[PDB]
């Protein structure tokens, strides 16, 4: 029942995250926790993230839990 951040649209490379890009969903494997969505705003991804992909810690520049 742990929810993760999932891409609500394709997120292009080297693009700053906004709220409309991030939804929460119970997926496996588990990625960045959904509660970290506010922290992620304005952070950039280091690769394109397709629609429906779980955001993982290694995808986000500067992310540490």
């Amino acid at each position: 029942n742990q929810a993760s951040v999932v891409a609500n649209q394709l997120i292009p490379i080297n693009t700053a995250l906004t709220l409309v890009m991030m939804r929460s969903e119970v997926v496996t494997p588990v990625g960045i926790p959904a509660d970290d969505i506010p922290r992620l705003v304005s952070m950039q991804v280091n690769r394109a993230v397709p629609l429906g992909t779980t955001l993982m810690p290694d995808m986000v520049k500067g992310y540490p839990p």
